[PDB]
């Protein structure tokens, strides 16, 4: 119940956790700020 709303739209992002969210809206919602754009390498 909030007059604001995150976007749907297919836009992952690697925060600064080295975690991968939806969106950048989800991402901020934690707390934590944007590492880069798109999902992030497991192997690193």
């Amino acid at each position: 119940k909030k007059v604001c709303a995150c976007p749907k739209i297919l836009k992952p992002v690697c925060g600064s956790d080295g975690r991968t969210y939806a969106n950048s809206c989800i991402a901020r919602c934690n707390g934590v700020s944007i590492k880069s754009e798109g999902s992030c390498p497991t192997g690193i």
